[PDB]
């Protein structure tokens, strides 16, 4: 069996035998991303992704034979790690001032690349200086990011994601009692931690007006309960909401006070019932698994896959699916479980 270049033709569990290589490659991809070197970034991400799927650790350069997405630049990074136990290249990025600042500024909710470049070019290097500056002005998203900084930079754990899950279902069934709530993202793929909790909401019986208003009702309901700390909606091409919820500690059933609550990033997506298999596939990730799913669909099958449909260009028909298994089968792909999509 020859290893495929597509992550959607590989099984990638959270058991990484090559973390010494993939951690170095992820730093190198992140660096390029923060410099807007998209091509160099995507190239590092594909190499990192293929090594995460390996059932054994690389111990020599010979172990690298037959593996796709392993260019000449990437091979020199691999050899360097085999020789020293560390990547001088990734260590350089870790010591780079632009990398250090961009990673720190974008760690604030509301801060993207244009805001992080602006602050860096003003001579700012710490959040303390940003926050106390009397001339800087911030967006409502950034103020929330600064206000709940420590809680948001703290990992969201599985008991917390479940405590959030209960709050989402309770709020949703108040307006659409037949609605299906599904936890997506890294938590669906078996991750222990995340930076946020994602949910997909859908209703068999709901009308166009009912699905358009549900996220507004859910948030108004949390606002009346005093649980909403921040919210931002985004029109349909799905109805989305990006919140910051107040999560009381008494709601968290873990093995483990000083302020009995934690601010949690929650993302909600409402989708029409007949597009649910596509939305679940699209919102489960990982990001590399999606990119390869769409790349394989286009290059191999002459099909167009997105978050709401699968179109066959040869047959001139949209392909229907009531499940992710049906989408895989239409793509001519063996089914890959959510826990094998950690590409």
């Amino acid at each position: 069996k020859k290893i495929s270049q597509y992550a959607c033709q590989r099984r990638t569990t959270l058991n990484n035998y090559n973390q010494l290589f993939t951690d170095a490659l992820d730093i190198l991809a992140e660096n390029d991303e923060l410099r807007e070197n998209e091509g160099s970034c995507l190239a590092f991400m594909r190499a990192s992704s293929v090594l995460k799927s390996l059932p054994f650790p690389i111990t020599s350069m010979k172990d690298t034979e037959g593996i796709p997405c392993l260019g000449d630049k990437v091979k020199s990074i691999i050899e360097g790690i085999i020789e020293d136990g560390e990547s001088s290249e990734a260590k350089a990025v870790l010591n780079d001032e632009r990398y250090k600042s961009f990673k720190l500024f974008t760690s604030v909710f509301g801060v993207g690349l244009k805001t992080a470049e602006k602050w860096f070019r003003m001579g700012f290097r710490t959040l303390s200086k940003i926050q106390s500056d009397k001339s800087l002005r911030f967006t409502q998203m950034q103020k929330a990011g600064f206000l709940y900084y420590e809680d948001l930079v703290s990992c969201v754990n599985r008991p917390e994601a479940e405590a959030v899950s209960m709050l989402v279902k309770e709020a949703v069934v108040t307006f659409l009692p037949d609605a299906l709530v599904t936890m997506t993202g890294g938590f669906r793929r078996g991750k222990m931690t995340g930076h946020d909790v994602d949910f997909l909401i859908t209703s068999p019986e709901a009308t166009e007006d009912e699905e358009q208003q549900l996220l507004h009702k859910v948030t108004d309901f949390w606002k009346q309960q005093g649980l909403l700390l921040y919210h931002q909606y985004h029109r349909s091409v799905f109805e989305r909401s990006f919140c910051i919820l107040k999560l009381d500690h008494g709601r968290v059933h873990s093995e483990k006070e000083g302020k009995g609550w934690k601010a949690i990033r929650v993302d909600l997506v409402m989708c029409p019932y007949d597009r649910r298999a596509f939305a679940l596939l699209g919102w489960t990730g990982s990001r590399q698994f999606e990119r390869d799913l769409r790349r394989y669909a286009t290059h191999e099958r002459k099909m167009m896959l997105d978050n709401h449909a699968l179109y066959d260009r040869t047959k001139r028909v949209f392909l229907e699916a009531e499940s992710e298994e049906e989408i895989f089968a239409h793509l001519g792909l063996d089914y890959i479980e959510p826990w094998e999509r950690n590409a």
